[PDB]
């Protein structure tokens, strides 16, 4: 008649010493999370492996984010519910090593996968080469993440130990970390806080802040304002009216709008090109509007060409938003001879209103301007810009209306891409924020406990064990939350969630 088999009876003989009866609010909260995390995360894998349009690098990682969340929801979640209520280990020495090893590996996989998503997004949106990763490269990085996590969390499995604690007189079994010397655990739990929480979050905040700044602000094209409908009449009716205001008659109009910079916007390239062209009879067919302020030398050069030629006009005063809109929907060509332009907001603004851009083949403008929607040249070459202004005149003897419609369709198509990339970043950023808030209490509490040595001398252990149990539930709640973020913030996931639910209950879609 051996009593080694029964640990639950020994817990009943001690149950009176530490009652809680907030156990029902924790059991209810653990069941709710268990169902939502298991249903939601499996739907994530299914929705990606069903639809081949969904197999993007961002989503393949998101599946590897749900694979680790299903692993803990099954193996680690029920064991945490029992321990945080009974304060006893009922699962034996072998599972005292495996279960905590499975949740440290899962926390490492989750931090490194979220960092690779930010990394992949930054190399695709911010890096000047605009890298386009493949599904093969995303799966090999996924394999490596699991290999790395399984190695770096091996010391945790060695350290866990299941021991019977004798001090009323009825002993009970517990599973905890057991280190030799109080010097190694403080070193390790610093390295755990860094690799799993601190270092990834600082990396992702720095990568997503550059992604937010580019997509929201630097590429923030307001299509509600830069629109064709705000104009009146036909384009040649607006052009000749505009020229007559500056004392010019009809002619192919060229427009520059930008600061007079020494190295950047490139008005010095345009000023050099006008002097090249000024020696030709084709010059008197052209009209130039140079709008800008800045370097005093280039100003004097622009006012010197303005005095000499009657088809050059320089505007140095501050222009209203609607005024630049009137120019874009009037002039024939807009010249952007930039040395450095990583966003090309001027091109999107001008093409949306019909202007045909003659721009440098630099990153922001090279992406937007194609072979059928404008003319590209070398950034620092005034002679190649002079040739392009001659080609724009030759083309302007025919009807340019076909090119204007291509420009409007290309700038709108490019704004759709920005708006699509924006929604994906906003969704990923919420996931990160929710990851930060969910792991914040348990990461801080384990640093204060294991490194700083807090909670050792207790004033009241109820509040400390309550905060510990609450923070532990929040970690599994993060696995419940992410599929809800995908449903609220991604239309591709939302419809695929509805199609998998309709098949599962009704069989109505498939
Ligand atoms: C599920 O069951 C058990 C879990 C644990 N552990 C644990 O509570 N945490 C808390 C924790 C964090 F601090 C940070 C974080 F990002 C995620 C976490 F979950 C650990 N904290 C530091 C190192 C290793 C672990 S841990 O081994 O995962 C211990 N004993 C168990 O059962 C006997
Ligand atoms: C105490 C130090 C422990 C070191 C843990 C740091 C783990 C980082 C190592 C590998 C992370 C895997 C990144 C895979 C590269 C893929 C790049 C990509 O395409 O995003
Ligand atoms: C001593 C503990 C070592 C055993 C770790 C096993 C982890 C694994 O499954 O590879
Ligand atoms: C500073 C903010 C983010 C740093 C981005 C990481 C550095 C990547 C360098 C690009 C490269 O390796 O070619
Ligand atoms: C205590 C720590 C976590 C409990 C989770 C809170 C959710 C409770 C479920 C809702 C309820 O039944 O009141």
């Amino acid at each position: 008649t051996d009593y080694d088999d029964e640990e639950f009876l020994r817990y009943l003989w001690r149950e009176y010493l530490h009652p809680k009866e907030y156990a029902w609010v924790l059991i209810a909260g653990y069941i709710i999370v268990f169902v939502v995390a298991l249903i939601g995360n499996v739907l994530v894998c299914v929705a990606v492996w069903k639809n081949h349009h969904m197999r993007t690098v961002t989503n393949l990682f998101i599946v590897n984010l749900s694979l680790a969340a299903v692993l803990v929801t099954i193996t680690c979640l029920p064991a945490t519910l029992v321990v945080d209520i009974t304060e006893t280990w009922f699962f034996g020495q072998s599972l005292c090593k495996v279960i905590p090893y499975l949740q440290t590996v899962s926390v490492s996989v989750s931090a490194l996968t979220l960092s690779c998503i930010a990394l992949d997004r930054w190399y695709a949106i911010c890096h000047p080469l605009m890298f386009k990763s493949t599904a093969k490269r995303a799966l090999n990085s996924i394999v490596i993440i699991w290999i790395v996590s399984c190695i770096i969390m091996i010391p945790q499995a060695i350290v866990m130990e299941c021991s019977t604690v004798f001090p009323k007189t009825t002993a009970f079994t517990v599973c905890d970390e057991r280190w030799g010397g109080e010097i190694a655990p403080k070193m390790y739990h610093i390295c755990f806080f860094l690799v799993t929480y601190a270092a990834p979050l600082c990396l992702m905040v720095l990568l997503y802040l550059q992604i937010f700044r580019k997509l929201w602000c630097r590429q923030g094209i307001d299509c509600s304002f830069w629109n064709e409908s705000y104009l009146t009449g036909s384009r040649d009716e607006r052009k000749k009216s505009l020229l007559s205001k500056f004392g010019m008659d009809e002619g192919v109009t060229f427009m520059f709008i930008g600061r007079f910079d020494r190295g950047q916007k490139g008005v010095d390239v345009l000023l050099k090109a006008i002097e090249i062209l000024s020696s030709k009879k084709e010059f008197q067919e052209m009209r130039f509007i140079i709008i800008g302020k800045g370097d005093p030398e280039l100003e004097g050069w622009a006012r010197s060409l303005e005095e000499k030629h009657g088809n050059v006009k320089v505007i140095t005063e501050m222009l209203s938003r609607e005024f630049v809109r009137e120019l874009y929907g009037s002039v024939d060509f807009v010249i952007i001879p930039s040395y450095f332009e990583p966003f090309g907001l001027v091109a999107l603004e001008a093409m949306c209103l019909g202007a045909i851009p003659i721009a440098s083949a630099v990153g922001g403008l090279r992406d937007i301007i194609t072979n059928e929607t404008g003319i590209l040249v070398k950034a620092g070459d005034p002679g190649e810009l002079a040739n392009a202004i001659l080609k724009a005149l030759e083309l302007s003897r025919s009807d340019l209306s076909k090119f204007r419609e291509n420009c409007k369709k290309r700038a709108m198509s490019f704004s759709k891409q920005i708006r699509a990339r924006r929604k994906t970043a906003r969704m990923l950023m919420v996931v990160v924020l929710v990851f930060a808030i969910c792991y914040a209490p348990i990461s801080i509490l384990n640093v204060l406990k294991r490194v700083f040595g807090m909670f050792a001398h207790t004033e009241d252990r109820e509040t400390v064990y309550a905060w510990f149990a609450f923070s532990h539930w929040l970690v599994y709640a993060n696995s419940a939350a992410n599929p809800i973020i995908y449903n609220f913030l991604s239309g591709k996931f939302r419809e695929e969630f509805k199609a998998a639910f309709s098949w599962w209950w009704l069989g109505v879609h498939h």
